[PDB]
């Protein structure tokens, strides 16, 4: 109501001086860019703001596709089968990103100045641990509090999408399956989290125990690659299910981008021209085989035979200079995918600022793809995850 836009304005206010507040104490505190003999804080402090500012900038872009779905007249809720009984608003979901991100930096910043004083060194190396513990608790926090019903409408998808061929497919685990995808960067940021604290790394204050042995470095890069995993086995599922060929070629478009994925690490240990040759054609074999997939199959553009040039018959949006705009973005950005499905952050140094920033432009083209693929399902079934074309009207 009238109270819901003074609170999601104060925590958007909150967030960002927080940030102007913690990077100003970053600056001029030896820590700005490895600086100072305390070499821990790009390795053991920026993995926790990097898997917590591409948690809540993919939330906050779905608090922008709800309102987007609802001024196109775009029926959402009976595509994604949600139904009725208390949908979330877009409001809610802005509240969530702002309220939550400003604890973060609220944390991050207490933990950026509570150790130059001092103050139990071997305990305040437990305050960014706490952080992520303290959300993995809040989403399975049961009783009433945190949006009931919709915490555990995730947990429920989640449980679809890890165990890939065991479940049907739906377009609630298409949908979030996809949205893992994009977050591979930020699953890199999540196997340091769980190797530090769980490996004894914060008790004696061991540093690099995870890289140093190899084992725990491909083994930190070929578990990274698990919703490209997921993804193509639910592909394996609709095989089974219906009998479309189609979901064989879109199964290809997954291992594509695996095998471009395992030729770097064959190149990475025979490092010549030979190998390089096949870094640079998987490479470009899985780009334009995912942008393939993305213009014609989801979001049905690239009619060849249609009223409208190169888009498709029945279009939604009445300026049809935004879906040529899309179509360019979205072919630059998946550029900056293939400097996230190659390369970490941890294996190469001092590419770890613009390291995060080629991660947040994979998690914008996530933005605008959702919009356009839940268009092809309502001027079309794209996806026959439903059976009758006809689409009622939202409410």
């Amino acid at each position: 109501s009238h109270s819901v836009t003074f609170f999601i304005g104060l925590f958007t206010g909150c967030f960002v001086a927080l940030l102007a507040g913690y990077i100003i104490v970053a600056h001029l505190t030896g820590m700005y860019r490895q600086h100072s003999a305390n070499t821990f804080y790009m390795e053991t402090a920026y993995p926790v703001l990097s898997m917590f500012g591409l948690l809540f900038l993919h939330l906050f872009l779905y608090g922008c596709n709800i309102f987007m779905w609802r001024k196109a007249r775009i029926n959402y809720s009976f595509i994604f089968e949600l139904g009725s009984k208390n949908e979330l608003k877009y409001r809610d979901v802005f509240l969530i990103c702002t309220a939550s991100m400003s604890a973060i930096a609220g944390v991050m910043f207490v933990h950026l100045s509570l150790l130059e004083k001092g103050y139990s060194f071997r305990q305040v190396q437990v305050i960014p641990g706490l952080l992520l513990l303290g959300f993995l608790l809040i989403l399975i926090c049961p009783l009433n509090i945190f949006y009931k019903s919709s915490r555990y409408r995730l947990i429920s998808v989640i449980r679809n999408i890890v165990f890939s061929p065991l479940y049907k497919v739906v377009m609630l685990d298409f949908f979030m399956a996809d949205q893992l995808c994009s977050q591979v960067p930020m699953l890199r940021n999540l196997e340091y989290i769980a190797c530090y604290y769980i490996t004894g790394s914060y008790a004696t204050q061991d540093y690099e125990y995870c890289m140093r042995v190899k084992y725990y470095r491909d083994l930190a890069y070929a578990v990274s690659f698990l919703p490209y995993y997921w993804r193509a086995m639910q592909c394996a599922r609709r095989w089974f299910d219906e009998g479309e060929t189609s979901h064989l070629v879109n199964l290809g478009k997954y291992v594509s981008a695996m095998l471009a994925a395992g030729t770097k690490v064959a190149y990475e240990k025979e490092r010549s021209l030979g190998w390089l040759c096949l870094v640079v054609a998987m490479s470009s074999v899985a780009t334009i085989y995912q942008l393939y997939w993305d213009f014609v199959k989801d979001w049905g553009l690239l009619q060849h035979n249609s009223n409208n040039p190169w888009l498709r018959n029945q279009l939604m949006l009445r300026q049809k200079s935004i879906y040529y705009f899309s179509m360019v973005l979205n072919l630059v950005l998946r550029l900056a995918w293939l400097q996230t499905v190659l390369h970490s952050s941890f294996e190469h140094v001092d590419y770890r600022v613009t390291g995060l920033f080629l991660a947040a432009l994979e998690v914008i083209r996530r933005g605008q793809w959702n919009f356009y693929r839940l268009e092809n399902e309502h001027l079309n079934n794209a996806g026959k995850f439903r059976a009758v074309k006809t689409v009622p009207l939202p409410f």
